[PDB]
């Protein structure tokens, strides 16, 4: 009955979402900015775990080093009187118009270098201030024309890029991970490493694999029609899932950004129940755009309900799971079958096994219900609090 | 301009795409089965190179032995009569109700061992008539709702099923290599390794990866909203175009297989100039399906409209290719440079350079043009045949 | 607390809804044919009110006047033992292959006719059975190419088609009224008056437009990415909403026709939110099909799933339009002054109005935040039953 | 071969086209403004007949009444000097944070008067200068979550709105009529009036219909996956086109913007074909924005490219329905059929006709191909021109 979150539930935000002043592609901004410092209080007092963020949200752009060492040193005073932690950091490399081409795949060589002199000066603060995983969302890395970038070159240097990351990072002695952040489109035509899919395999044709991850958003699949639960499965799979970026999307548009819970909710109930289940300890991060129609009391009842719906959300996953009459619908539904080998006998006793194939009674199996429409309702039912 | 095909140029079809009777899910067929020896005879006719089939497009499912060579002989006579090839083989493990709820993936244990047999089976035949590749689509890997499959164990019984493959394929001497085909959905609501990406990912869990590719199809990665010739580059980055399937899409909807050329022309284009600068050698497969509104004269008329197509974009493509007026706007867009090593002078290098960071001067690189529009718009003149 | 359906809730079901075989575009049917006698008293049974059907799922095509009529007793004297009511009826203008091309624009004159002929004669038994909406659903009107159709004649021929229904059912004196029902796509490669708005607007053209109204389904529009209750509510506002199809929808792709509630959740209880305020007295009818994944047990089990989720998002819509601080927060979100004429006052007095222009405080206005995200959250937490 | 544009053509650009800075979602701008008397001079020299704007396009908001007639006696003097119209004219009501929930919708009365007056200064305005057309884009008439809005009540305020700028505009004898401009979402999550359909049939509920059109946009009606030219093939046929915006779209995401021609090549064929054999004789205006990768150079490159692009289609359609061949595959597909009337007889001699029905050879009819395979290779041919 109480959803009241703690830190110790790891809830975390980016100081852009809360930030985020409510300027679009039609419109100015509705909401003046707001100062990290008073970002890092108000969501302490919210109950969240921690914050992240892109080196431009901390350090003004073209900050001389002094200005620079002031801006950490406010921040690291929050939070010292907080209590709050850092856990992810990441780069800004879309907003300044020298990334109009891309930062780590523009086509412009001097800009790669660039780019890549900017991301290793925030890996180092990212460190002094404690993160343990370094996202890097290539949002301009990608075309709106098909001449304009050779694909095959461009994931050369993207290679080229994340492997001299790697090796900075394995030089210094830093504790710290990588994880690529997908997104099909927006604000290029066709971003490069569309989705989690991609991603993963990617990641495999690097120098050092062991040191990359994901950092799947949930709008973000939601934005190429795909089911978020699946791909996050698939990321836990391969021992990938590094952070997650939780928000709502009401399906293929623009990125919305809406607050967790919002959008397609029993996409967020399965997800919920997957990371409870799977054990995922990683934050819990929200990644996040209050309404431009809010004034700031609405941004934090915004912050206040991505929270408030995850452990709704949990309650009620955790439910479904304990319900003995679900265990027997699981096991009508034969979900205890799928986790059992196909073959572990072996391929030979497969062969030789006419239970499999000569003598396989193909009707009777075919006749058989698979009952997943009771086991959906009895999981809406759950979901729903309308259990009897 | 004369754009006949010769059988030189690799093109093949399906036995069920100018077979296809044009039942869809809300009508009966409109056109009569056809046998595959007449089909053969008359792809052949049109020029093309080499046909291929799903199990039961050959055998009818549940034939004897006997039956089985007999369809067999009479098959293998028409291919003899005509020089047609078989380039590629693939299984059915979805039309029959025993496969509702999936094949290699299905809940129930006996269902996936009789799948892997059935495959098994169709290999050894694929084997015995030539082909070089063996496709796997898992249509009914998947699912309409979230409690009814546990995306980690499917995957798990995933890879023991294409490990079993591999092992058999090794045991047996056969110089043949698997194809995972990707769809995002249709006919689940949601099908596991859903675009080139996922399936790419999966393959390097594979105990012997080398035996795996893929085999993606304009349409599906259409149906997500993908950029297909993108796609295709990372596949071809990492070694893994093993077959493609060739046909038409007008995007986001249910799977329209379109004759060649018709959907997304410019995508059309941007892919047969990848395929052909990569030199892309495998077979130029149309997995495609003439229109129920059509009569025979039709189906033939739609097959041959997917050759013309091809080739009439592999002209224009050439041209745009070889034109010293798109060479010189290619060094305008910088496109020389994406092909340059960002730090080939290594990572200390970097970091040492001043002109990459200190002495870097933003607004000068961030002022320079792409030149993407005037590049783009060569392309669009040498594909509608303006140029001047 | 209680969810179970009683006739009074005017839930009615399809004959080829809990009758679809489970036949699709790659698979056979897993359920045999249910007989509409037995789908009438199993449906009693679960609380339904009515059935509704095409002239083809009761007559099969082809019968003879004395089959036609041993059909027709039969059933008449299923609903006289249950007391089931038959609201509307419907004509299957798209399984023969004689409709390949469409039936009222098909471009063959021939068929037209004959489009016309078989909807008129159905018309005839849906009066006698007691029907008073006739639904039309022009699944084939439309094309894959476009030299095809002219469209502009095609809604010619598709207005001289209803005109003529309109004369037939004025002239014989008939209380039954038509309803459009609209679809972009699927299985045409697009459909004419392809969403509810284009045949608000082609009804506009009739000459009788009283007779006709529109008869939304919640997939179809989701299959564009449009917001269902916006759709509704401009029916409602036009006085066109005649009838309703409840199912569900995961997004843009093929028509699922998911049990109502699952797909969208959240625009299940909006739009439930919109009928009930509205005062709707029309059937809650539900187009939908269980999946073939299951046997019969799964498709009364989903049938019934469909009435409790409906039950359950009434209570929930209900509790919160009734809760005293959601209509507080409705006030502090100014929705009832949208609810307030702009100018009552009228031209004149508005173009004298300093107030509304040369001494209006722009900045002022702009500060105040809408307060959308709180109310949001209340909806959220009525909808999960975690009010407090 | 030439494909020079020249005032004739009637090709228009709005001021925030080629003006356009290159500020997106994630970037800041990447260009300088343009001064809008040097865009009426570059538009000039490149063949363009004329220009539109917003009012804060030409009149910076919160302009006074001196430096207003400043800025438009300097505009006037550049269309002076270079013989440039301006067809249509549109009033900003999207830009400022006052309109954050809306225009003419807003929740709060006292913003949709100012929207009305704030329009209605604009009106005088576009007169003075001989606008014949005026557009209306209700941007921010919409929502993201759904109690934030009753749609009836909106609705209700949206015609008093449009009925209270036609009074003005009757009253004052002005010779303009209004074009509505849909578009599905962005920026709202949801936009009202979403397609041409639903403006098409909220103009019937209007006072003066007559005064009423539609404004439709290539990528706002791809944003929900319709066919652009069977949208505006209705639009026609209602007589209510009165104006068109031309660009291109790759698909359902995020409104690209990207010059005609891009996006789908053959839609923009068929939209193209439909508009000369139609007679419009409306302006051809561009609605596009020239990717933020380019500098002046490439966007008057990308300027150009729209004109060149239509004036080649143009060609291309031209050549397509002048060709014999397709003259017979016309009449082979039957489309003169579809001109035709399917009764001119009447109703009762329909009913007595037993050729329509009792006689009627289905199967005969069913099996008549309709060579629409056959035809669209024929118009893709000469799209490409490869015609022989
Ligand atoms: O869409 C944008 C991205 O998600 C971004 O906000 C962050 O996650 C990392 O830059
Ligand atoms: O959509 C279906 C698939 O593409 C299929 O037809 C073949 O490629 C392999 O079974
Ligand atoms: O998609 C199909 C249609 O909705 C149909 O089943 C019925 O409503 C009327 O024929
Ligand atoms: O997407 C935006 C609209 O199309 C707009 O730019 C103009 O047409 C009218 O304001
Ligand atoms: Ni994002
Ligand atoms: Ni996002
Ligand atoms: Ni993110
Ligand atoms: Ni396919
Ligand atoms: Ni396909
Ligand atoms: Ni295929
Ligand atoms: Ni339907
Ligand atoms: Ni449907
Ligand atoms: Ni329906
Ligand atoms: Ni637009
Ligand atoms: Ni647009
Ligand atoms: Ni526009």
């Amino acid at each position: 009955m109480n959803y009241q979150p703690t830190p110790e539930d790891r809830f975390t935000f980016g100081l852009w979402t809360v930030g985020w002043q409510g300027r679009d592609p039609f419109g100015d901004a509705t909401r003046r900015a707001l100062d990290p410092v008073e970002s890092v209080r108000r969501l302490a007092e919210l109950g969240a775990h921690g914050v992240t963020f892109h080196d431009d949200d901390l350090i003004p752009f073209g900050s001389s080093d002094s200005e620079r060492e002031e801006h950490v040193k406010r921040f690291r005073q929050a939070l010292d009187d907080t209590g709050m932690k850092v856990p992810m950091a990441t780069t800004n490399l879309f907003t300044h118009p020298v990334f109009k081409d891309g930062g780590f795949t523009a086509n412009d060589r001097d800009v790669r270098r660039y780019a890549l002199r900017k991301t290793i000066r925030n890996i180092d603060l990212a460190v002094e201030l404690g993160a343990e995983t370094y996202v890097a969302w290539g949002g301009r890395e990608g075309a709106e024309s098909g001449g304009a970038k050779d694909v095959r070159d461009a994931l050369d240097r993207m290679k080229e890029a994340f492997d001299l990351l790697g090796e900075y990072v394995t030089s210094q002695g830093y504790d710290i991970r990588f994880a690529i952040e997908p997104k099909p489109n927006e604000p290029r035509g066709d971003i490069l490493l569309p989705t989690v899919g991609h991603a993963l395999a990617f990641i495999e044709r690097l120098e050092r694999p062991e040191l990359y991850g994901v950092n799947p958003e949930v709008g973000h699949e939601q934005m190429a029609g795909l089911n978020f639960p699946h791909g996050i499965a698939q990321a836990l799979w391969a021992g990938k899932l590094f952070h997650i970026d939780l928000n709502g999307q009401n399906g293929i548009k623009y990125d919305q950004d809406l607050r967790f819970g919002a959008g397609d909710l029993r996409a967020a109930f399965w997800l919920v129940d997957l990371l409870e289940s799977a054990g995922y300890s990683g934050p819990r991060h929200f990644d996040f755009k209050p309404p431009r129609t809010e004034d700031f009391d609405g941004v934090w009842a915004s912050a206040a309900g991505c929270m408030r719906n995850y452990l709704i959300l949990k309650e009620r996953a955790a439910a479904f799971r304990a319900d003995p009459e679900v265990q027997e619908a699981l096991r009508a539904s034969r979900l205890d079958e799928l986790a059992r080998p196909t073959a572990a006998d072996g391929l030979q006793a497969l062969l030789d096994d006419r239970s499999a194939f000569e003598e396989f009674d193909v009707d009777a199996a075919a006749a058989r219900g698979m009952a997943f429409e009771r086991l959906d309702q009895l999981a809406m039912d759950h979901l729903l609090g309308a259990r009897g």
